[PDB]
């Protein structure tokens, strides 16, 4: 496990360019009914795009919040199908999880995603180099909210304006029964004060420098 030398040999990062005044908010394990359509209602009202990485297994569920997703100018992210530790999977678990989840995300949001998230950010090198040789970007983050765990709005902000730097990449959650509406009260308070400090929020394709589509 070496995922220092993984971002020069791979299309793999944590974060983004370091002198660009940018930053990128993203969203994992969604759709789902509650915290998905709120995230998206605050992100609506701040004026910012973000990426949302989304299971197979959910699309299935809610197809129409992914197509909402799409057609507010956000960015879809392939978080594989039902959400498993690749590094405990062979290869070819792991390349039907990424392309199942593909063909149901490109059948609604209408184009296939470049871009893919490793549930708990487990990756092994052979399944970064099939995805790299398959045109997909990996990216992981730099900075971790940990939302999951409960904590209130103030947690998650201060954790995040004590940690963010310009490119760096937020991690929150949008999870179906997740304990997160802190995460999402968080939006209000995060997007405010990172951006009094002059930094802009950005999708991934647009601090990677590349398609959204594969």
């Amino acid at each position: 496990w070496t995922p220092f030398s993984w971002v020069e040999k791979y299309a793999y990062a944590f974060s983004g360019p370091y002198n660009k005044a940018e930053v990128a908010l993203t969203f994992d394990d969604g759709p789902d009914l509650e915290f998905t359509p709120k995230i998206l209602d605050k992100l609506k009202q701040h004026n910012v795009k973000a990426t949302f990485f989304l299971l197979g297994e959910n699309a299935e569920k809610f197809p129409n919040i992914v197509k909402r997703i799409a057609n507010e100018g956000h960015v879809i992210g392939n978080h594989t199908y039902s959400h498993p530790n690749l590094a405990k999977v062979n290869e070819d678990e792991y390349r039907n999880q990424i392309i199942k989840t593909e063909e149901i995300l490109n059948r609604l949001a209408g184009y296939a995603p470049k871009f893919i998230r490793p549930p708990y950010g487990e990756i092994l090198e052979n399944q970064l180099k099939w995805a790299t040789e398959q045109n997909f970007m990996i990216v992981q983050w730099s900075v971790d909210t940990v939302d999951w765990k409960g904590v209130s709005a103030d947690t998650i902000t201060n954790n995040v304006l004590g940690n963010s730097f310009p490119g760096s990449v937020i991690l929150q959650h949008s999870t179906p029964g997740g304990h997160l509406q802190g995460s999402v009260d968080a939006l209000d308070k995060i997007i405010p004060q990172l951006k009094t400090k002059g930094a802009r929020f950005v999708t991934l394709p647009s601090m990677f420098q590349t398609s959204k589509e594969r």
